RNA sequence: CGUGACUCU
RNA sequence: CGUGACUCU
């Protein structure tokens, strides 16, 4: 099965409860998250059966509420997931995954994805 | 789990006996083979774990014996397969596969061939 | 199987 | 999930 980017971090971070304390993530805690992230395969879990696989490249400074990008203008990743998919962010304050070619800034709310198991 | 290209052949040709007649297809056995194989996918079982997916285009004329491509001169698909993966072929007298891009003649044998089943 | 790509952000 | 691509032929 899928694990939740969420709880892999929760596992990560040695949060247990994340919903407690609404909370932003420490510079410490980002880069311990990267860390792990960075590598990985995720897959979408916002677009019903169309469950796109992505490559983690990175992890966002900026959380979901503030991260930017160049929308066809500028505008913000939670924003954009409420507007296009109307889905109000349930973290809007953690980051969000910096995901495919780095010049191309696609972010991925936490939220939407799920860890990818390999199947060798 | 994949059905070898061979037993769908078969089941489509109403042939029981494959082995026991070595003789080649008909035009019309490999026109009625050719309407239920084109299109669909095949993944390939003479490269161990690097099971290469295929999407099938259209069916040969000219049996795996004779199938030629542009080699770097040009080829037999009956030899390439003795000779870059020493494979003496079960069925030299069945045609090949053309999967991929037409302008791209790529053959593969029946034998090395599994129909992939879609995971919707 | 692994990788990279689109329906993205 | 679907598609198309490479390690092909």
């Amino acid at each position: 099965m899928a694990q939740p980017v969420i709880e892999f971090m929760c596992e990560v971070l040695d949060i247990r409860n994340i919903d407690e304390q609404p909370k932003p993530l420490t510079d410490s805690q980002r880069v311990r998250f990267t860390k792990e992230i960075k590598g990985l395969k995720v897959e979408v879990t916002h677009c019903g059966q169309m469950k796109r696989k992505y490559r983690v490249c990175n992890v966002t400074r900026r959380p979901a509420s503030h991260q930017t990008f160049p929308l066809q203008v500028e505008c913000t990743v939670a924003q954009y997931f409420k507007q296009k998919y109307n889905l109000q962010l349930k973290y809007p304050h953690l980051p969000c995954l910096q995901v495919g070619q780095e010049q191309k800034h696609t972010y991925l709310p936490l939220e939407v994805c799920n860890i990818v198991a390999g199947q060798r």
